[PDB]
């Protein structure tokens, strides 16, 4: 029960479990950067297709914060499993279930999830409230020049289609 | 116009409408992680397809943070709609217009996207700006065994495939 | 070899190239968020396909940060590159070699990435490592009602599916 000297600071996120039957999401490992999610429910996904599923707890995240929902990497390899909002963007004010929307990217294989299976996993990190300031240029802000200016998508190479 | 004791270290993000014709972006509800970002053209697309969308703004995100353009749930679950490079990364260099890769993932049914829907959210974040240190192996940089080791890709279970 | 003062806090990030024929994953221009990650094989994705690429390279994020890959934006638009598991979290205590689920989510044009190319980024940041508080309701934690409450999946409107 003693927070060790260097996890003084650590964050406490409070969760509700509405579905009390699952285990407290959970780090696989000391150090790993988000706790499992579970499915509350059986659903078998074919080909292409999405379901909108039932993790079974709610959290609060703490303002000034943002809990985010991502893929494992394991299903997403082996089975084609992705999320389509990915990552899902928790907001500190929701006070609702969180839910899932798992989509099978394979072309020929249907993903069966079974009720506490680990589907996802959640992150909490600090996110910056945004004061927006508008100009109506950014000489006009008298920002600097930068080195990318307006250069994106793909402005840099690496790639032959580029 | 007070900042509140609470806020004052909130950061501010210049913007520019370069479609003054769309509102500014902002937060549906207070605490939200994101600020929503609008179309600024219509553009429909087919089962399968994606678009470059714009959106009408341009940001100066600051030295030592991260913009992110992330999809939103409610066209992730209903419709399919999902970003080909979520999470989209807005360097701090970066002065151009803002666009989203928009691709529809339902199999059957076209989305329609109107110039002043809310498509995307902009999150900004704070980034470690890494500087490299080359070793020849970790043991070398003395760093400690760690639980996980090379474990990867799904090495935790919780699913059948795994 | 000087740090600036401005840059006196910046991160260092261990890295082992597994691959020595590759360039040290590199920031495109001064602020970017993230290095690019090179691809370490050739590989052809068919329409629809995945592949579980290696990179070439071994990190050790530091305990209370997060390695995240994100998919480049160009490549993203001009083929349909995606990474199934998107964003890919890196834990702290991972030692293994970075991989990247790379998919092709264009319906008809093959994608061919060759040894060198830069077929994804890697940002680092740090992360909240949660210690969850279990409540029977956000009530009896003395939690305020939110704004935003059990409202989500497009609660907020802004498309005409919402
Ligand atoms: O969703 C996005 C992502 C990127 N962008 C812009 C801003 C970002 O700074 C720039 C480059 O993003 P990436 O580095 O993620 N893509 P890529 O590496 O292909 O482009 P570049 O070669 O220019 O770095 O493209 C957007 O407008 N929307
Ligand atoms: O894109 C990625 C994501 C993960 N990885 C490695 C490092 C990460 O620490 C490890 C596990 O990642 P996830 O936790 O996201 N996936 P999963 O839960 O399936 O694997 P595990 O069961 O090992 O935690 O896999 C990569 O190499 N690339
Ligand atoms: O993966 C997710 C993402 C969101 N959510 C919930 C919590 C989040 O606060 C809420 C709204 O998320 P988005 O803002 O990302 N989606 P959208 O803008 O469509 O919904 P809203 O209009 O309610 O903001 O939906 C989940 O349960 N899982
Ligand atoms: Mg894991
Ligand atoms: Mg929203
Ligand atoms: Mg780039």
């Amino acid at each position: 029960g003693l927070v060790p000297r260097g996890s003084h600071m650590s964050t406490t996120l409070a969760i509700v479990r509405l579905d009390p039957g699952l285990p407290l999401p959970s780090r696989a490992h000391d150090g790993d950067a988000g706790v499992d999610l579970y499915s509350a429910e059986d659903v078998e996904l074919a080909p292409g297709r999405r379901a909108l599923v039932r993790t079974g707890v709610a959290v609060a995240v703490p303002f000034g914060m943002v809990g985010l929902v991502h893929p494992r990497s394991g299903l997403a390899t082996r089975v084609g499993l992705s999320i389509v909002n990915s990552p899902g963007t928790i907001d500190a004010g929701y006070r609702g279930e969180i839910k899932v929307a798992l989509i099978n990217l394979d072309p020929a294989a249907p993903i069966v999830v079974h009720r506490g299976d680990r589907i996802a996993q959640l992150l909490v990190q600090r996110v910056e409230l945004v004061e927006l300031v508008e100009v109506s240029s950014f000489d006009e802000a008298g920002l600097a020049s930068t080195s990318r200016g307006d250069g994106g998508w793909g402005s840099s190479g690496g790639h032959a289609s580029l």
